[PDB]
């Protein structure tokens, strides 16, 4: 009875054990256990007795770690059967009746032990178990072998977003429900965004260069595979090649081609000479990753990249999340960037500030001025450090023109712009009440982001992002069906809600028709639209575009901000991720502009 | 549908519940507390549309915290209300929980409480869903719990609390959440006696020995509880023959000299003070004291709550069945069962036990034993009041409680078959060293133990098992358990025999001395048997006594092991609570005697 989730494409992709009980008959526990029990205690007053009203809770028992009952501690604490248990593992969960928190084996090993050995002792005084059976059972260690009752191994970002927002809402009661939830999720989609945001991240990581292996002479045991790694054990060093052992024990040759790549890294703006040798990129001893061809024939000394990056995209005409991805690999922390990593947008927030321009009589013809501009103290200074004059709107936007978005802000006023950005998505304690929320400095999520550039091929309207398409009951009962607010109801057809205007239907075609002419004055499709964004110091790489079918945000940078390197804007780090995606989602799917 | 605990005359006198969940209709529900819930987090990816589809799933669900399952369980576990009678403020605190219902729980974190709660109200503002007028006067509004009592054990609090802590003990919190009907073995009206016994009792010592002084002083008087007809009041004025007091009701009254004039004042143990003459001499202002009414009101008087603890324990002596049991002076004053938990020396209590083992090796109450001094090893064991008595009936050793005659008859008994019995009613292997101690009542033991030795006497030599629960019923009404106890006698009441601990002959010859002990040695009753305790120092006063259908065990002592005082003996701390009890509780009751069988 666990909570199940599915792609829109009615594949389960996740399963979410909540509070477990499986019932057994009272004649199917094994003696010990009862035994166990019956001196788990110094006295009752209801010794045969307890036995009678043991049988009434042996299969209820709260015994910590969602378990309740007998069978259910067995499962969840040993993966085992309550015939499998051991004589320890038996009085180990006769000891956690009175207080599951303060005996538990996993929270508090120490007290556990305490409590186990006692009840062993109380057991042997008893009769329960001879000499030689306590002499073992005394002796055993914990011996948890505690199974993941968490199924997420088909796309996992898609997976935990349902099992963390349930529980962030309705808390840990949420999974216990036992409901299907069939979610909005393109499985092809979804595949695609993982490769794409994994071979992107790697990309850059390439080029910054070999930043060493990860650990030297510490257990290979100790390490694990994701994103198609593999660690291995440096054993050989050749002057063009290497030797190393896998986690199954088997010897692999890295040959040059394999390696050579590796050119050390210096920091974000310096790499090293390629290599000259093996030796210069391992040492014996040495925990590198290596990945495999196809056939596994030929290995390759590959790295994690230590860049983060996300992807996020969603349907701009009701907000459904077609595709999520929160990091390099969902194996390095549950850590979802699309809904939690609030980052500064910079550039990617001037499309939304410059249709406020639009919305009050201007058009992307319409004369701007770039000139030097100096508020209170202030002096907003261009990316280049140039001032072009008197130019147009969309070449002002083009080129990301600071003192034009500022010159902008005033004409719209701030309040103006914040209400636009609260409506874009936007948190109201995040948008400053200042002058430099022209420049993208607030912090935003991708999400967020996405909403926003949804208003441009939508024409005009705020959708909200969903995620849900329909929940179930364990039964087979529909208990929920999406109602989003819909941009176009009419575009369904190709139904009840509609979403409200946010922009005038000419100022979100003329800002989509600004992003087309940015997009191609830079794939093999007339229908896309989109914005680099580039922070301070590349602490940010982004790309906002889309399509009328479909809005993508890349973003790439560190978890701890530091430079991505002077050369590794938007355009740069994020967009091949948000093309390499775009390309093959939209492969074969006719031009879909703004209505 | 909480577990209900019921006495032996079907009568409902506990009510513990657990988790509670009360399901109301979507439509009930006021629109506010739905905008609380969706105010509660930044960002919804199911403004808030969606949410509030989804909320209706889980809305009589959600856990609240303090076994609170859903809104309305909340509202009542909280504040003691129904969700239409919950402020706005109120409803921002309870949609605050869900996420963390521990980091965030206004009883055991009020200020994290009240910081999500004023955030959530803030969001609410933001989001339009409370005008300016309704968020000021809601983020001013306090805290303001009102949480009902869902533990409802005021009529016989240890026996409810015995079922309760028992259950809990054995099978955990889910017990309680079981909702089934525990139909006890607790006889009402003796347990009513035995309630009142003790509190008499425990009066009668701590006012033999004097004024102790006020409970606390200069301390809030919202800290006190009243229990055992016995009112915390602040002294407020101390004038010459009287003093006022502040009641917690807000009254204030006055206590005259006649109230107050027993007060001289607790020197030590074995000392009392001269009688006071005036009022300052006992009390002085912001003093925390004890009052009691009347049978209406009119005057009160300044009590004392006694620092001495006591415990009663009644039993059926045919299967073992708990009839009354009271674990100390008043629950409210500690929760803690000395009958199931208070580890005591029995003295001389033991002493029957060995004394009847003497006798199944061919010894009568009239074979000449030696009370002489006596050395064994490095030990010489002496007599508590130095004299020697030299050759007596056994009888007379066992009245006079002679340690050198109790050693002797250890010598011919042995110390292994000695400790085999003591450990025949209850009694650890580890509690009973294997030495000429336990002769002298040395090992710890509990007083349910030695009411289960005591009925071996008034049974006929058969082992007895305490037991407290008759049924248990599921909240649908079947009987889902019906106890099966050993029968020391099936034809008197009906399956299990009880296994014989000592010979028929040994058990009734014993009775017949405690019998002589309780009528010539000391209630218009003759069939009754009886022996007193007093431990070293008098640390404890015991007295275990029984007839055919009833046996009773009552102790007197300090829980941090303490003289009772040079004068105080088993005979004058703990024999008239049993008194007391016994005789009220046998009232219009048939002579009841031991059986012999040959
Ligand atoms: C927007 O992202 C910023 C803006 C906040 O200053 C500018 C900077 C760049 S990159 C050009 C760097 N200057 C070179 N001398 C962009 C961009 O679109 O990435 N816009
Ligand atoms: C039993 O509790 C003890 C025995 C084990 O020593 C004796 C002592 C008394 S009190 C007699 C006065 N002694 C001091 N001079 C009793 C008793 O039961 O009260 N039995």
């Amino acid at each position: 009875k666990p909570l199940q989730v599915y792609t829109a494409d009615n594949q389960l992709i996740a399963e979410y054990g909540g509070k477990l009980s499986i019932p057994v008959e009272y004649k199917q526990i094994p003696p010990n256990f009862i035994h166990a029990f019956l001196a788990a205690e110094d006295s009752s007053f209801f010794n045969l007795s307890k036995e009678d009203i043991l049988s009434l809770y042996v299969n209820k028992i709260f015994l910590g770690k969602n378990a309740y009952g007998i069978a259910a501690a067995a499962k969840i604490y040993y993966n085992k059967s309550i015939n499998e248990l051991s004589i320890a593992q038996m009085a180990m969960i006769a000891g956690l009746p009175k207080a599951p928190s303060k005996y538990n084996p996993v929270v508090n090993p120490e007290r556990a032990l305490e409590r186990r050995n006692w009840i062993l002792g109380r057991m042997l005084q008893l009769g329960y178990i001879s000499q030689a059976e306590y002499q073992k059972a005394v002796a055993e260690p914990i011996n948890l072998n505690m199974p993941n009752r968490d199924l997420n191994n088909i796309h996992p970002y898609a997976g935990e977003m349902v099992r963390s927002e349930l529980v962030k809402h309705f808390g840990e009661q949420a999974i216990d429900s036992g409901y299907k939830v069939y979610t909005t999720i393109n499985a092809k989609r979804q595949a695609i965004a993982e490769k794409a945001v994994q071979d992107g991240l790697e990309a850059y990581d390439r080029r910054h260069g070999w930043r060493g292996a990860e650990a030297h002479d510490k257990p290979l045991s100790e390490f694990r595979a994701y994103a198609n790694t593999y660690p291995a054990q440096v054993t050989k060093v050749n002057s063009s090649s290497f030797e190393a052992l896998m986690q199954d024990g088997s010897t692999v040759t890295v040959q040059w081609s394999g390696m050579s790549w590796a050119r050390p890294y210096r920091n974000a703006n310096s790499v090293g000479a390629a290599p000259s040798r093996a030796s210069q990129i391992v040492k014996v001893k040495d925990i590198v990753r290596l990945r495999p061809n196809e056939a596994k024939t030929a290995w390759s000394l590959v790295q994690v990249p230590k860049v983060q990056g996300q992807l996020i995209a969603i349907n701009p005409n009701d907000g459904s999340i077609e595709a999520i991805v929160g990091g390099y690999n969902f194996y390095q922390s549950k850590f979802n960037r699309a809904l939690q990593g609030w980052r500064q947008p910079g550039s990617t927030i001037k499309p939304f500030l410059y249709a406020l321009a639009l919305e009050r009589g201007m058009t992307p013809y319409s004369m701007v001025n770039d000139s030097p501009i100096t508020i209170g103290k202030w002096t907003p200074k261009n990316s280049d450090g140039r001032y072009l004059g008197m130019i147009p709107l969309r070449r002002a936007l083009y080129l990301s023109r600071n003192t034009v978005s500022v010159r902008l802000l005033q004409t719209v006023g701030i309040e103006r712009t914040r209400q636009l950005f609260m409506d874009f998505g936007l948190q109201e304690d995040q948008i400053p009440r200042n002058y430099t929320i022209a420049l993208g400095t607030p912090q935003v999520l991708p999400i967020q982001m996405a909403t926003g550039y949804a208003t441009f091929a939508n024409g005009g309207y705020r959708v909200q992002p969903h995620f849900i398409q329909r929940i179930e009951d364990a039964y087979g009962k529909v208990i929920y069906e999406a109602k989003p607010e819909y941009a176009c109801i009419p575009c369904i057809n190709a139904q009840y809600r509609q979403a409200q205007r946010i922009l005038k239907s000419s100022s979100a075609y003329d800002m989509a028709n600004i992003l087309r002419d940015v997009i191609e004055h830079g794939i093999g499709r007339s229908d896309l639209g989109g914005k680099t964004g580039t922070t301070n110091d590349a602490k940010d790489a982004w790309f906002a575009g889309f399509n009328g079918k479909l809005v993508t945000v890349t973003w790439v940078g560190f978890d701890q901000p530091t430079t991505l390197g002077r050369r590794e804007y938007g355009g740069i780090a994020a967009l091949p991720i948000w093309i390499n995606f775009m390309g093959q989602a939209l492969q074969g799917t006719p031009a879909a502009w703004v209505r």
